[PDB]
Formats: C-alpha cells, sequence, structure tokens
C-alpha cells in the first residue's frame, strides 16, 4: 500500500525536521503517479515547511517549495485547514511578503464554515507588516482580527505600537498604551523599551491639550485612566524606580491609582455565577434577601476562619477565632458596620445546640450579621455572590484553584481578588488582617497626563518591583 508508506516516512521526517528527505518523497509521489494524494499528506509538508522557517540550512527550501504543496493542496480538491493556511502565512512573511500572508488567511476566513481562524493565523501578516513600516495595511490585520472575534496578546500590539512610533502616529501610539492598559497589565522589558524608546524621541514631545472635566473621566472609568489625548507641553522625563507599599512612585512622588474593576465585567461574573448555584435548594432566596436587607462593608467565609489552623482529623471548629473577625471589621469599618458570615446549615445548629455558644450565635442571626446556607449546595457560591455583586471585602485564606469553578476567567480573577480578597493569620493569640493593597498594579494616567508602566517581575513579585516612571513637568 503506497499511501500508508508515504504518510509514515513523511512523519519519519517530521520527527528528525529533514525537509530534504520528505521534500524528495513528494517529487517521487507526484512524477510516478503511484500514489494517491490526500489531506494528511499535504498538511505534514506543509507544518514541516513552516517547521523549518528557523533552521538555517532548510529555510530556502521551504520558501520556494512550500508554495507549490499549498497550491498543489487546494487543486486536488482539499480545503486548507487553520494549520495549513498558518504555515503558508508564516513562510510568506518569512520572505517579506505581507499582503499574500493577509490574502491567504482572508481567503481561508470567507469560507466560514468549520475554519476557527486563531490568533497565528493572522500574527504571520500583522507583524511582516509591522516589520517593513507598513501601519495603514499593519492597522487592517487588527480590524480583520477584532471583527473575526480574535484577541490581540501583547507581542501583537507592541508591533502595532512599535510600527506607530516609527511612522510617528501619535494619535495611534496613544490608541495602544490604553490597548496594553485593557488587554495585558504590566508589561515586558522589550515592550518597555518600544515604549521608552517613543517618549524619548522627538516626536513625542510635540503633543498637548484643561484640567477640571478630566476628574470625571478618571472617576467614571474606573480611577486608572482619562483615556482622550494627551496632556503638556513637550519634554518626557522617563525614569525608572520603585514604587512605596503606600501607593506613592519614588520617582514623581505622586499617588497611584487602586482602579475599580470592570463594570460590565463583574456583571458577567455575577451573572455566570448565579447560571452555576441555581443547579439543585432554591439559591434566589439569599438573591433577595442580601438585596432587601444587606449594607456590609465585608463578607466572610465562615467555613474558612473556623477550620484554620484546625484539625481535619479531629473535626474541631473554632467560633473564638470566628468572634474575631466580626469585632476587627467592625472597628476597622469608619460607619461600624458588622460583617456578614456565611456558615452552613449543619454547623450553625450544632454550634446552637451547645450551650456555651447558643446565645452569640442566636445573636448573630437575629441581627442579620450571619446567614446560614442551605445543604447540598456549596457554600462557595454565596460569598462569592454576596462580595461581588455588593462589590466589597472577601475575607478567606483559600486562593481558589480548580477545574469545578473553571467558569472562573482567571484574566478577571487574581485581577478581582488583588483588589477585593482580604487573607489574614492568627499568630499564636492575636488576629492580623492582611488587608488589600491600595494601589493597583496596572498601566494607568494621572490628570497630568503623567504615565506608570510596571514591568512583570516573572521571577519573584514583591514591593521591590521597578515601575517606569513619564512625566511631563509643565
Ligand atoms: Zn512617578
Amino acid at each position: 500500500n503506497p499511501e500508508t508508506n508515504l504518510l509514515f516516512n513523511l512523519n519519519s521526517c517530521s520527527k528528525s525536521k529533514d525537509l530534504s528527505a520528505a521534500l524528495a518523497l513528494y517529487d517521487a509521489a507526484i512524477t510516478s503517479s503511484e500514489v494517491r494524494l490526500s489531506q494528511q499528506h499535504f498538511q505534514t509538508l506543509l507544518y514541516l515547511c513552516s517547521a523549518s522557517i528557523t533552521d538555517i540550512s532548510l529555510q530556502y527550501l521551504a520558501i520556494d517549495r512550500g508554495f507549490e504543496i499549498f497550491d498543489r493542496m487546494v487543486s486536488s480538491g482539499i480545503s486548507p485547514n487553520e494549520a495549513s493556511v498558518t504555515s503558508v502565512a508564516r513562510l510568506a512573511a518569512a520572505k517579506g511578503n505581507g499582503d499574500y500572508a493577509f490574502k491567504v488567511v482572508k481567503e481561508f476566513v470567507s469560507v466560514g464554515g468549520v475554519s476557527i481562524p486563531r490568533l497565528r493565523t493572522y500574527a504571520p501578516a500583522l507583524l511582516c507588516f509591522c516589520e517593513k513600516l507598513e501601519a495603514e495595511k499593519g492597522y487592517e490585520v487588527e480590524e480583520h482580527m477584532e471583527a473575526a472575534g480574535i484577541a490581540l496578546e501583547e507581542a501583537e500590539i507592541s508591533a502595532l505600537l512599535k510600527v506607530s512610533a516609527a511612522t510617528g502616529r501619535e494619535n495611534k501610539v496613544y490608541r495602544y498604551l490604553h490597548k496594553l492598559r485593557e488587554y495585558v497589565g504590566c508589561v515586558s522589558e522589550e515592550t518597555l523599551k518600544i515604549i521608552e524608546e517613543w517618549f524619548c524621541g522627538e516626536k513625542a514631545g510635540e503633543v498637548g491639550d484643561d484640567v477640571g472635566m478630566l476628574r470625571e473621566a478618571v472617576l467614571n472609568n474606573g480611577g486608572g485612566w482619562h483615556g482622550h489625548g494627551w496632556v503638556g507641553e513637550g519634554k518626557w522625563t522617563v525614569k525608572k524606580g520603585n514604587v512605596s507599599s503606600t501607593g506613592r512612585c519614588l520617582s514623581c512622588s505622586e499617588q497611584l491609582a487602586c482602579v475599580d474593576t470592570n463594570e460590565v465585567e463583574t456583571q458577567k461574573f455575577v451573572d455566570s455565577l448565579v447560571a452555576l448555584a441555581m443547579d439543585r435548594v432554591v439559591f434566589s432566596e439569599f438573591q433577595d434577601w442580601l438585596e432587601k436587607h444587606g449594607d456590609y462593608e465585608a463578607i466572610v467565609d465562615g467555613a474558612n476562619i473556623g477550620l484554620y489552623q484546625q484539625n481535619f482529623v479531629d473535626g474541631s471548629f473554632s467560633l473564638s477565632q470566628l468572634e474575631s473577625v466580626m469585632k476587627e471589621l467592625y472597628r476597622e469599618s469608619g460607619n461600624n458596620k458588622w460583617p456578614l458570615i456565611l456558615l452552613h446549615k449543619r454547623r450553625v445548629k450544632t454550634l446552637l445546640e451547645n450551650p456555651t455558644h447558643r446565645n452569640l450565635v442566636e445573636e448573630w442571626i437575629s441581627n442579620g450579621v450571619l446567614y446560614a446556607t442551605p445543604p447540598g449546595s456549596n457554600d462557595d457560591w454565596y460569598w462569592l455572590y454576596a462580595a461581588a455583586k455588593l462589590k466589597c471585602l472577601l475575607v478567606t485564606n483559600d486562593e481558589m484553584r480548580d477545574h469545578i469553578f473553571e467558569l472562573l476567567g482567571s484574566t478577571f480573577f487574581q485581577k478581582w481578588k488583588e483588589r477585593h480578597q482580604v487573607r489574614y493569620t492568627f499568630v499564636k493569640g492575636n488576629l492580623k488582617l492582611e488587608m488589600p493593597s491600595p494601589f493597583s498594579v496596572v498601566i494607568q494616567e494621572s490628570e497630568k497626563g503623567s504615565w506608570h508602566f510596571p514591568v512583570s517581575c516573572e521571577n519573584n513579585e514583591e514591593s521591590s518591583r521597578t515601575w517606569m516612571c513619564i512625566s511631563r513637568q509643565s
């Protein structure tokens, strides 16, 4: 059987990255006319041609003979899959042909059946245009990506920022300094140098505008950014320097913002939370109970605080620790609001039928500062909902890492936990609440057009992270 032998030998070439050998077998199949060409033969060759772009000894062969393999695949009556289109997009981008790398994807997305065009399909085009300082054709790829419903990562956004800085398009540079802020957060060392080069450059110091109305724009957006135009005269003062624990940069000596988590994104969180919670008993009775009587500054994971530093074997529970968390949050509250504790019905009873505790537990149920979550369903979803919907603190020592709560948007979560979650500790006797930080680690604009960029300390992120401060002085 010749078809199985060709597929077996082409795979043996792909294991060694031996393009020369597989590309010889490709000729033997065509000229002899003994073997039936098929999708898996064409695919194996195209991936190998894309794989060989990095190899110096095999790149010239892949670029010369790669497109003929793709053209034979289409004319044989086989539509090209996502990986095959990406392979030719990379091959075309390797020899500076951005327009073919673009239009090979436009044909693919135009079918729209089972295409599924990933970012790696469009990236060969986009990067090739930004390499050749073709800003206009670069931005076309972004439009066709964003319309096709594909997220841009840091590398693509940095490429578009780079080409904007090269062509001197100060409108577009401002666009992508907010795309990084929005879709990335803290930036790379390479990405930081792309930004540093702009603000140090002469074009950046030829832009300007007001004071009063921008304050509303900062508040309405969240706190991080005002989001329209540059502010100042010229000559930026770029410098790297660390930030305080209180949210105060040592370079410029101004206040960093603690940005509110996205209001529309928080509504997607709570709806997906109620959707999973409504699953066999009535969850909706808590929803209205919170809304009717619930204006607390903090929520407490009752099961966590009580079982903290207790033996899993003994089944020992600690109301005294849960009592301490109640009193300290009440003190730290300015208006003096007691937090809402959320325990199970199995844990509230047994606490209630202990005569020592009964009074204190009954007191909290009467005052509306403790809610019993019903059996069967988890308490997990009740205190997530309570803190998230009311937008307040959540006291628990539990970084929620699991595949049951996998609908957690890990982009939105962590970013939510850093703003809202309160950790704690009981050193022998006394309690110590570890509050969330008074400033967020994200890109942000001041009212005076002063930017701040945090660089991602990938190894050991701490208070000694370097921030790249950029201000005007006017
Ligand atoms: Zn600063």
